[PDB]
């Protein structure tokens, strides 16, 4: 089997991407955020606390033949930016772009903290990390990919993020006419449960190639593209009247500059990001000072790779017996 379905920025800035999601019999859309740095499936649901739904489509359990409570199963997930949501668990069929997945795991919020409550285009979250990291108690839950994984052509999904505009995840083939040039493969660590690898470095601009191992993870959930605090501050080097602002919490530049291209390696292959993609507007309306998409890891724990250098590639997670992540240009 195969999936495929179109993900399109929830904003002018590209801050997230949802993607249409088919829950129960019959079928209830919504518009799941899909993150390659948890493992979570979650929904704002008929039980979500009314106070904290505002516009969300909501999964209504009861009107679902297949629906069934897992009975006893309860989740609690905090994420990196601090947000975090809770609730209980309904198995039922879920499809994805064509591709039909049965008793997966839907957790259903009872609560959900106010960036998702203020959020109304987002209605919850489908995980593609590792389902060592689901934090469904006390039987772990797996992931869609997981589940869908046997049945697939190949044990494979893509990430093809637009800038400004829509983009497509595909399940179980890769779409040779979606990318330019070969496919770099690169090794992928399970350990901490996420799609971890290392960049081979990086360059600045028009500037010489750096190389460096930077560890980090591939996560479509995460909006920027946080890196160690060296590199970052060698970037906005580059950038006259860019600083770290400690009230704003990170780089910041004049909205009038133009940015320069941030290359990062894969093997001996280069990924560009355009300058454009690390320009995420005015800190405030109206302002002049506008906020950086390159900002620094240190504090964070871990590199991420999120939707900053993710749109700029078509990106294969293989998730063969031995994982590997594949970029290219596109």
């Amino acid at each position: 089997s195969t999936g495929s379905a179109t993900t399109t920025p929830i904003d002018s800035l590209d801050d997230a991407y949802i993607t249409p999601v088919q829950i129960g019999t019959p079928a209830q859309t919504l518009n799941l955020d899909f993150d390659t740095g948890s493992s979570d499936l979650w929904v704002f649901s008929s039980e979500t606390t009314a106070s904290e739904v505002d516009g969300q489509t909501i999964y209504t359990p009861s009107k679902s033949t297949t629906a069934k409570l897992l009975s006893g199963a309860t989740w609690s997930i905090s994420y990196g930016d601090g947000s975090s949501s809770s609730g209980d668990v309904y198995t039922d069929t879920v499809s994805v772009g064509g591709l039909t997945v049965t008793g997966q795991a839907v957790e259903s919020a009872k609560k959900v903290s106010s960036s998702f409550t203020e959020d109304s285009t987002i209605d919850g979250l489908l995980g593609l990390a590792f389902s060592t990291l689901n934090t469904v108690s006390p039987t772990q839950q797996k992931t869609f990919f997981d589940n869908a994984k046997a049945s697939l052509d190949s044990p494979v999904f893509t990430a093809d993020l637009g800038y400004h505009a829509p983009g497509t995840y595909n399940f179980g083939f890769i779409d040779t006419t979606a990318y330019t040039g070969s496919i770099t493969y690169t090794a992928v660590s399970t350990k901490q449960g996420f799609w971890e690898w290392t960049s081979t470095g990086y360059a600045v601009g028009s500037g010489t190639f750096k190389s460096t191992s930077i560890d980090g993870i591939a996560d479509t959930g995460t909006t920027l593209l946080y890196l160690p605090a060296t590199v970052v501050s060698a970037y906005w080097a580059q950038v006259s009247g860019a600083k770290s602002s400690s009230s704003v919490g990170g780089y910041v530049f004049p909205c009038s500059a133009t940015l320069p291209s941030f290359t990062f390696g894969v093997g001996s292959a280069r990924i560009v990001i355009p300058g454009d993609y690390i320009d995420f507007g005015p800190i405030s309306t109206g302002s002049s000072s506008c906020f950086g998409g390159i900002q620094s890891s240190a504090g964070i724990g871990i590199n991420i790779f999120g939707d900053v250098a993710l749109k700029a590639a078509f990106v294969v997670f293989n998730g063969a017996t031995t994982p590997t992540l594949g970029f290219a240009s596109k």
